[PDB]
């Protein structure tokens, strides 16, 4: 049983509530530059994460409760080609000890290990044909790289969007939706998804993200605020 | 300046945490009954409004800050026939002492008078040639019947739907979205909505809806839960 | 089940937010001004209350749960006369429909009807020989003017004061701190209530205080600020 | 600017939202055992100290603004010969690297470094004559181990104590209280602590305690939950 929340409008730099991995970094400006990025320009075979500090329990096995929360996000995805871009960026809950995975599609989360159990929110702006609909899309992932539920995504070149994900224990429903509020434009997604049964009681969360393999494929993967929110009933 | 939240899992009835209006009643299995319903068949005229019992302060004149809320909550609407639906359900903030308004597609929420300033996410079950769009659609309402802006809407006949409102005040930019977590679909809508200039510093909120003026087309309207939290900064 | 949080750094004049009774207004200034004053000086036989708008649950007979709470507040007390002060102000609990009571020593929130059931925190600047210690002093009190317990408090004429309480449903305790902040004074005091045994499921809470009944014996008892958070596991 | 809450109603061993350092360590029961325990009896020499993972920020130099928090946790200090007791238990901020410090009387938060400025709350059980007051107290300490303000406290064998701090950015004013729900009995203080000036932005928190030196000397120091909340405005 407990909670957790934060809240961060911007990020500030050399401060350990953040877990960077990859080439993860954060700008002096504030900014979680998730992906490299060489005098404005991004590079290709780039992988950066980014957990909190600390892990927050989702469910009891004392209990057999479940956690409900709530997560909010802005990021932004800049390419000088908005023909080519790869791969994308994704919120995603794992095992505490969690570490980066595959480049490229796999966007750092995905490599079956029933110890690399992962639930993940995907924005991928780049479409696999082995495992990916039509077109950049949101997408529900659990344990693997082809999602559980994808919708088409209108991915605008360096455009603010403001994300919001929710899980409620109680109907196991996870939406996911994003919104540009400068273009008034939305989209939305949601699922089913038993954490309980995929997930152990402690888990690590935050970004991931990942540029193509492929040259020309880039974009940035920026983070610029976060907020987050758990409650595990007693 | 202030902050104001709570949560109510489900209705308790004769409380005076709800301001009820119109026909507007708590069952004693604490379901929220917006219209009246005659052995389990709705009756057609009807309007009900439910408001929390204190109001909340959305924006400060001598700070000139402006808050920003969230709320959620579900509801259920069933029809006998789902081919004639009217009119919809919405959630709605206006000046502290509004009354309910006009039936019918007006919701009771609208009827230019510059007093009753509102703003809300309607539910809309029944297209008015007069000024809707095609279809059922969600939409977003600041002082007419006439939507800034609507999305189509796949109604479920008595499906339970969970609804998410969130307005960030520094974007201007008021969010809403409609998921039936067993069905796993969802929709959601976007649009700009600066409360400073259209609302008054201080106002109630909640829920309104009505049925259709015509025989047959009627409809329940029920919310199951409510959770709420503002924040108007210093 | 629920809960209900809300903050108020000062009071907004002419709002439904709270509940005016008996003298009890807001000034301009935006201050809670529960007894009557005239040209600075307060006048005696006054008593005013003022409750939030909105009750919340304290306990639930179906779960048997209880709610845990705390609420802060600041308030100033002034007295042109140091030497002759009364009689009070308390923090109560109550049937939502509560109204004022008796006058002077019974502080407005005690006048045995087992439906005015009542617990209260109060400081009592005056000590009224039939039921209370010697001198000023903090009390806990339940059903009546007499206090479950008392502890001394050294008043400091118009000091602005923050007062903390906190009730942990899990042990029945409740806990009551004064600190005149500027002066890094404290005073606390702790008692076993059993809320679930004494009070309704739902209640309303607030304010309450008067001045004296023989000339003199006057004082202010304003409130400049609230906050208030409450929990009812499900 | 930003935000952080938590709540652990009991401790989870083994997992990473906990930086443990010392003798510190998670009992499988969900017991912080910060000292050392050998078959129930509490050994001489001992120092244990944990604290969150993630840091928080105090204040913003950019903004100038100072955050506000409020911290409880209940805590069992038992002892084989109450006549002998030492030494203590804080709760304490200090900057993100902080590490364990001097043995004894020092708590383990003291050893002037400007770099390891330090704000704590102690739960003295053993009066230093170099530094303290007569007998056990509660006191607030500011860069080293001579609290700037102490208050007595009867301490309590075994028995379970509820501690409450906050902190005013305002007002500057850090509260402190402990109760022992079972006895009804209190203590508090209180003190000006100017949080701007003696930490850095961002500070890791948690606490610390150990045994006495000299043989006969030993407690346990045992923290059985803890949640806290803390608002650096905008
Ligand atoms: C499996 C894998 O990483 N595939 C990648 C794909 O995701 C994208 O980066 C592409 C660039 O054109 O290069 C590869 O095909
Ligand atoms: C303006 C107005 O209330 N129009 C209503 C419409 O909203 C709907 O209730 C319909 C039923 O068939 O009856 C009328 O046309
Ligand atoms: C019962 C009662 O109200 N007693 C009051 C006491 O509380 C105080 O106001 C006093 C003034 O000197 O006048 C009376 O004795
Ligand atoms: C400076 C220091 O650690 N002094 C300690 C004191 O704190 C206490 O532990 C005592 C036991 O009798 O032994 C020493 O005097
Ligand atoms: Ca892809
Ligand atoms: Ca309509
Ligand atoms: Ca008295
Ligand atoms: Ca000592």
């Amino acid at each position: 049983t407990g909670s957790l929340s934060f809240s961060f409008p911007k990020f500030a730099p050399n401060q350990p509530y953040l877990i960077n991995q990859g080439d993860a970094l954060v700008t002096s400006t504030g900014v979680l530059q998730l992906t490299n990025v060489v005098n404005g320009v991004p590079s290709s075979k780039s992988l950066g994460r980014a957990l909190y500090a600390a892990p927050f329990q989702i469910w009891d096995s004392t209990t057999g409760n479940v956690a409900s929360f709530v997560t909010s996000f802005t990021f932004i995805i800049q390419a000088p080609n908005p023909a080519t871009t790869a791969d994308g960026l994704a919120f995603f809950l794992a095992p505490v000890d969690t570490q980066p995975l595959d480049l490229g599609g796999m966007l750092g989360i995905f490599k079956f290990n029933k110890s690399n159990q992962i639930v993940a929110v995907e924005f991928d702006t780049f479409s696999n044909g082995d495992w990916d609909p039509k077109g950049r899309h949101l997408g529900i992932n659990v344990n693997s790289i082809e999602s559980i539920k994808t919708v088409p995504w209108n991915w605008t070149n360096g455009e603010v969007a403001n994300v919001f994900i929710s899980y409620e224990a109680s109907t196991k429903s996870l939406t996911a939706s994003l919104v540009y509020p400068s273009l008034e434009t939305s989209f939305i997604i949601d699922a089913i998804v038993d954490v309980k049964i995929v997930l152990p009681e402690w888990v690590r969360f935050g970004f991931s993200a990942t540029t193509g393999i492929d040259k020309g494929y880039v974009q940035t993967n920026d983070v610029l605020s976060w907020s987050f929110e758990s409650n595990l009933p007693g």
